């Protein structure tokens, strides 16, 4: 499905940032690197093969521009963190546009990727 490649790109930008890198207190040696991975919201199972579909929400402006809604979360070796976007599509049927994009981690400070 599209929909999940959406959220994927979305969460593989955001775990790579730097930024949240700091927030997570990841890290990357020779020794040894931090990896993250995230997923829809909740969830009890593994692959596709049998689990809960990732939603996506679409709604257009009094231009009758279509927007997208999708958000997930992150689990990391520290902790676990909220990834919230925004995307509107430009023109008409062509690749989704992010306007708003930030993360909430517990016991850090929001931080935002776009804005």
């Amino acid at each position: 499905g599209s929909d999940t490649q959406l959220f994927n790109r979305a969460v593989s930008m955001v775990e790579k940032n730097k930024d949240i890198r700091s927030l997570l207190q990841c890290d990357d040696g020779i020794t040894g690197k931090e990896r993250l991975k995230a997923y829809g919201e909740l969830i009890t199972n593994d692959k596709w093969t049998r689990n809960r579909p990732i939603v996506s929400t679409k709604k257009l402006d009094k231009e009758g521009r279509t927007h997208h809604y999708m958000r997930f979360h992150v689990e990391s070796k520290k902790k676990i963190a909220l990834v919230h976007l925004e995307a509107k599509e430009s023109k008409q049927n062509y690749q989704p546009d992010f306007i708003n994009m930030y993360v909430d981690v517990p016991g850090e400070k929001r931080y935002y990727l776009i804005k």
